[PDB]
């Protein structure tokens, strides 16, 4: 038995990074919100591409080719891939319908990738990064890693023109440390950075604390892919 | 900014490790269950004591003096301590009342140690290890470790204890004083999920931990 066992990350491809933007049922689209969202998406696209991932982005605005894209990752073979990432982006304060729709969408997404339904990821890291939204975040399975921008209590800073604290901080760590540090050590750095930030704003003293929940059974590294 | 930053674990004392046994409302104390429970309690007492902790055990059978012991950790100062550990032990299948009671108890225990209520643990690791039972919000520097998942599958108690507790304690004993604590928990995920039972029972158990820690955590031998 080996305390330093890590996932085999020597497949032909890194795998897919699905970036899912939750937009339907949102209509307060102020400019900070719209500009922050695309920034977060762009920032994540670059960081994950640089880690070898094949990035696919889509949103839920059109309720017909969403299922397409959905079904479409459902049936994709991951035989030749190291792992799978899914990022769920949403806007900070939403109405109850927008928030309730997120919960169903996350429950659906995670359900698709359970060992029970995706044999080609059995034994491989299934990583979900969830930007939670305020108006059922209980998902799992072996080798899942669930990252949350904020824990169930809590306070999250609003979107800005440059994106959200959690996404910016995550991407900063990915770019600087992604290809070298163990992934959960990296997410721990993200806990610290985010929770250290602060808001003329009108609620001070407040902190956003991110959380990650690991059912991983080995260490996880994203060393540069090939030799 | 330092990728290797770790919690300062150089206080006078390691801190308290509270071992809480959820017993009330359980029916059907079979011998496996009763012997498993004390084994898990003994196993954890030795492992935590060896890591410097001041171990306190109690249960909910009685305790009018439960609140005593409760209030009593509530008001203890942890100024001279590195951290705080609470382990919540329960029996593997229980009735709905027993299970519902475990939820309230866990909500209450965790509630007590929030930065909002325990100033002397602010910025220190607050670690809850929960053996979940069948019929989650914490705070900065909380680490919640779960014998199982959500609802799922968990192996029943044996004479020697539960798989999760045995495997935890084995890792603690061998690696507790050297490895980063979430690395150790990851090893526990593997060990438990690799075990196999038989009747209707062909699956796994997969444990989970959820971290709001902001730094690496080690339990190196405290230098006396």
């Amino acid at each position: 038995f080996d305390p330093a066992e890590k996932y085999k990350m020597d497949h032909r491809r890194r795998g897919i990074a699905l970036i899912f933007n939750h937009e339907r049922f949102f209509w307060h689209l102020t400019l900070p919100e719209r500009r922050g969202t695309c920034a977060d998406r762009d920032n994540l696209t670059r960081r994950f591409s640089d880690l070898g991932f094949e990035v696919k982005c889509f949103n839920d605005l059109k309720a017909e080719e969403l299922l397409l894209k959905i079904h479409e990752v459902s049936t994709v073979s991951h035989a030749d891939a190291d792992c799978f990432v899914c990022v769920f982006l949403s806007h900070g304060e939403g109405n109850h319908i927008y928030a309730y729709d997120a919960k169903i969408e996350i429950q659906t997404l995670t359900g698709l990738f359970k060992g029970d339904k995706c044999h080609s990821l059995v034994g491989k890291p299934k990583i979900f990064i969830i930007q939670a939204c305020r108006g059922y975040t209980l998902p799992a399975g072996a080798d899942f890693l669930m990252c949350y921008s904020v824990a169930e209590g809590y306070y999250s800073h609003r979107e800005t023109v440059n994106g959200s604290w959690y996404i910016q901080d995550l991407c900063e760590m990915l770019g600087k440390y992604g290809s070298s540090l163990e992934f959960t050590e990296l997410l721990t750095l993200v806990n610290r950075k985010v929770s250290q930030r602060r808001v003329d704003p009108s609620a001070i003293g407040k902190k956003q604390v991110p959380c990650f929940a690991s059912m991983l059974t080995k260490k996880l590294h994203f060393f540069p892919k090939s030799n």
